[PDB]
């Protein structure tokens, strides 16, 4: 009932009480832990409870719990739900809600930043064009000439499931993927299928290796339309090493704005199916996963051949040597072009400070260890030795079916 | 009920039916996951069912389930339990059990070697000196002049819990730790407390950076006794780098045999409180954890200075760079001295193969991702991209409180 988490590097212990407000399920049982499984319409009766829970905590946060203002709103919404069968969040509730869905993102290591989120209320949007306008502005605001700023743009909430707003891209910015005759894959393998639906819809693919994919926006349930983010708005960084001049010849570049666009924001029972949100990269995301993942740009072998390493035997640890370089480059290039980026050492350290704050100010902090520990140098970052408790709190960011596997054209 | 796991690097999907035999708890609930949590005397009453389940698996393994031998055994064991309150395993069952405890160790990446296990039956042992001889023979056999062999020595099972046999050391071989009055620590910090106990028990500590600790053995619930392992039996490997000739001057070395001695082996309800077991290392255990954990030898800074990396800012990834070289050095030194060891690429690759085989032939392979994933380069090893199901089966290796916290001294 009162759990305690220990850090085996500093012996420090924190007591978690926040997990007791855990609403949703985890996918685990007393017999089986699914901690490493990537992915373990509402009704009026279902909705008022969700709303009440949200509203109670919202008023609690502003120190007006059980006040008239609180009750008043609690009834206003209640009546609205009974009459309309859904409801609208007040601007204040929308912000609090979005900031808190991030606060609860148990897989996000950079939450120490959670309170500083620019929310763009896009609920008055009605068309794919209006969606394109908002997103552009979003990109521009957050990119901010390289000095990145966290932001999220929130489109209308779901109603009957047939008028859903959705951004089809997994991220606002991503390179395309084409399966060539060579049997090989050109570009980013992760987006092969998407890059095809763009062609299937009209895109004029430059069939290059780093073509910024086009936005496929879906409004009010209609069919998605295509748009090409203004090139001047997509800030990119060419990748070079601070010692290996031959590096630049790999012709590697990556975009500065990480912006997740396929998730579903849930606040007080309400569902926001289109809510792109962005921050800034942690070195490893690009250098370790995007570049080295075997099923992504898989550049290890190449960077190895160029380093003149004994790739004859695994035990020489050449992959480990290449990996550290590739990641030194990323952090290097970005810091040079003055684009925001944080390294895995500094990021994990910040998350530790954040965890203590959350434990002593909120009573805990849900955290998914499998995701928090960077994909490289694991045990040399503090979070490796930090025990974590994982539970689901709402408001939240949830996953949702890729739209193409559901859209009734 | 079937459960499926997917590999996100190869899109391979496996189905688990084995978890359906999982009895013990996990620490998790539908509301909370404790996957990253380190550590979440029986009655005649609760013993026979446990004895029964075990013998059923045993007999099925030899394809004699329901045979006359099987039923008589079950009847024999029942009788023995009603009569003595416990029961003795047959040599064949003890060996089957130990192998399966290993096979079921979800935190072990080396499980592909599970069937090749040398089981030493030390159930006839009665004193600490008796234990010392046994442990010495295991160390010699297991070391095999550098060509390591997996082995486990099994002493008498617990009876009334007042006569436990325990090996106080956490590992058969390990360096001492000394706390200095100036706050710093000499040797391995992880063993400072245990070292104090040894000194207190009469150990003349040579106070060096790499002093092999003495064995503190407890037999039949009596007070533990000290023994020094024959130096000529402790295979050690001095650490040097292939390209850096200054590495050797760092003064590092490490013992060649990893042998966990503080776990409890549970087979068919019976509890084996003293059951040392050993195999061979994966580079990273020494190179990443033992050497680089801040709470261990913490050698990252000194290895950084010598290589002259930009240590002013973390983004130069100096710490990451040094690390690779330190692990390269550990692997290198062991291969040069012909002492068995395996790198993490090689070890995880084999586990995936082992794991797959276990699904096809067993219906599952319980695995703890948090522990299976190596402490460095996680994503460039196939296990990182592999979903895993963690659950408990017996026979099994469990944790038990350190004996100094529970032992009732006799003076
Ligand atoms: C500004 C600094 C930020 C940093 C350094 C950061 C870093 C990270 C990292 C390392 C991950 C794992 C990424 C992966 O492996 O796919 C992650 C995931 C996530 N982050 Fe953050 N983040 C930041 C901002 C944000 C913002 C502004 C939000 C939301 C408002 C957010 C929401 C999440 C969520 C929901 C996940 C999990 C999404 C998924 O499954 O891919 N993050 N973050
Ligand atoms: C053949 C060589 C072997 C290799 C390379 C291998 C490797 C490993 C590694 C890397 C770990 C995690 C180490 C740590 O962080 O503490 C581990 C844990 C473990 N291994 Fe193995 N293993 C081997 C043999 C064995 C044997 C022979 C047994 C049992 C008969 C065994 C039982 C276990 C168990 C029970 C754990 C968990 C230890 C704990 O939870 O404290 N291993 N193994
Ligand atoms: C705001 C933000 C900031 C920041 N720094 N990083 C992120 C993370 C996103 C950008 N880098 C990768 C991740 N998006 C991909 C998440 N999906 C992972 C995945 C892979 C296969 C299947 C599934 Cl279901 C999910 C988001
Ligand atoms: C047979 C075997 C083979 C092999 N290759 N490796 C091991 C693993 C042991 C040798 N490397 C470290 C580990 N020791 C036991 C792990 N316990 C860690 C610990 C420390 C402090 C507190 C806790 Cl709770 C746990 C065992
Ligand atoms: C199979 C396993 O769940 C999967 O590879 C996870 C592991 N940890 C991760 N951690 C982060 N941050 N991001 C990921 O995409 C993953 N993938
Ligand atoms: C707190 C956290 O669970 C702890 O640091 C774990 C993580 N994974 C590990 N994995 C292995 N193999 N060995 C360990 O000692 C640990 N420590
Ligand atoms: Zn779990």
């Amino acid at each position: 009932r009162f759990l305690k988490v220990k850090n085996w590097e500093t012996d420090v212990v924190l007591t978690d009480t926040l997990h007791l407000k855990s609403t949703l399920e985890t996918g685990c049982t007393e017999h089986i832990c699914m901690g490493s499984i990537m992915l373990p319409v509402r009704t009026k009766d279902q909705l008022f409870p969700l709303a009440k829970e949200f509203l109670d905590q919202y008023y609690s946060s502003i120190k007006r719990f059980g006040s008239k203002a609180h009750m008043d709103r609690l009834e206003e919404v209640n009546k609205e739900i009974e009459s309309t069968s859904t409801y609208q969040l007040k601007d204040t509730e929308l912000i609090y809600g979005a900031k808190h869905a991030w606060r609860n993102a148990s897989r996000c290591v950079g939450r120490i930043q959670w309170s500083k989120l620019q929310v763009f209320d896009a609920r008055d949007c009605t068309t794919a064009h209006g969606m394109f306008n908002y997103i552009c502005n979003h990109v521009k605001y957050a990119t901010n000439k390289g000095n990145l700023r966290s932001a999220i743009t929130i489109f209308p909430q779901r109603t009957d499931g047939k008028h859903d707003f959705r951004v089809w891209n997994s991220q606002l910015i991503r390179y395309a993927g084409y399966k060539q005759p060579d049997g090989s894959t050109l570009g980013d393998p992760a987006n092969v299928q998407f890059t095809e639906i763009c062609i299937q819809q009209g895109w004029k693919a430059p069939r290059g290796r780093f073509d910024v994919l086009p936005l496929l926006l879906q409004a009010n349930g209609n069919d998605p339309e295509l748009f090409q983010i203004p090139p001047e708005l997509v800030l990119e960084v060419p990748i070079r090493h601070p010692k290996f001049d031959w590096f630049k010849d790999l012709g590697l570049k990556w975009y500065g704005l990480p912006a997740v666009s396929n998730m579903l924001l849930e606040i007080g029972g309400l569902e926001f199916s289109a809510c792109p949100f962005s921050g800034w990269y942690m070195g490893t995301e690009i250098g370790v996963r995007d570049y080295c993942d075997n099923s992504r740009y898989n550049i290890l072998e190449e960077v190895a051949k160029k380093m003149d390493l004994d790739m004859r035997k695994t035990s020489s640890l050449w992959k480990d040597q290449a990996l550290v370089e590739i990641n030194i480059a990323v952090l290097y290039s970005f810091q040079s072009d003055k684009v925001t980026i944080v390294d895995h050492h500094s990021a994990t350290e910040s998350f530790i400070k954040h965890m203590e704050n959350e434990y002593r100010c909120r009573g805990g902090c849900p955290a998914d260890w499998v995701w928090i520990v960077p994909p490289m140098s694991g045990s040399i970052t503090p979070v490796f030795h930090q025990e974590m408790l994982n539970y689901r709190l709402t408001p939240s960011f949830e996953y949702q079916p890729d739209p193409w596997n559901t859209h009734v054209w």
